[PDB]
């Protein structure tokens, strides 16, 4: 793609993504609004992180859980930094759904901002991700790689999830829902 789906993704990368460095490596971070960023929980961000290489204090953080206490693999961080992210909450769905023809927007661990077409996405339920129960997964059939974590799953005008894992054949994102941020 070089048309609208790719273009919406590149704009999303430029305005609402960042590279988050923790002790566990580099992750694509999604800026949701103001100083709030999401990252995969397994990034294990501490009291300080790097945001695009800049040491940055985390004012607060919290992990998300489903109704039975199962991790969603999303962590919300509020960052001590001057820059504010453009508010993309209106692009986040209200409800779980399936989505045809999705892309992933990748920044961390890539030589340049990268957009991948992962194809059709389904709401898959709970999985075991490195042995740990994880809820509200979105599944796609694409051979994702180790550096894709935090990558933003999207369609035009829809910010759907963040990449959390895979097995070489299937890829999984944590679902983003508007109520998490509102
Ligand atoms: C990013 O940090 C990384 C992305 C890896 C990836 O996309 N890929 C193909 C590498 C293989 C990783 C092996 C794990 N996969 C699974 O467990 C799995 C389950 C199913 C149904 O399909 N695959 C995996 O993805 N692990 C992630 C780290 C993690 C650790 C603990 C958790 F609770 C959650 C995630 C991972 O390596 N993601």
């Amino acid at each position: 793609g070089s048309g609208p789906e790719e273009e919406f993704g590149m704009s999303l990368i430029k305005h609402n993504s960042c590279v988050i460095t923790t002790e566990n490596g580099k992750f694509t971070g999604l800026g949701v609004y103001d100083r709030f960023v999401v990252v995969p929980t397994h990034a294990d961000p501490g009291k300080e992180i790097q945001v695009d290489g800049i040491t940055t204090k985390v004012i607060d953080s919290y992990d998300l859980y489903n109704k039975n206490g199962i991790k969603l693999e999303i962590t919300v961080l509020k960052l001590d930094r001057n820059e504010k992210f453009r508010d993309i909450r209106r692009y986040i769905p209200n409800n779980e759904d399936d989505y045809p023809n999705c892309n992933l927007a990748l920044l961390a661990n890539q030589p340049e901002p990268t957009i991948i077409n992962v194809g059709d996405v389904v709401s898959y339920g709970n999985i075991l991700l490195s042995g740990n129960q994880t809820a509200r997964m979105l599944k796609y059939s694409y051979p994702t790689k180790s550096g894709y974590c935090g990558g933003v799953l999207y369609k035009i005008g829809q910010v759907l999830g963040i990449h959390v894992g895979g097995n070489g054949r299937d890829g999984f994102s944590a679902m983003l829902l508007r109520s998490y941020f509102t």
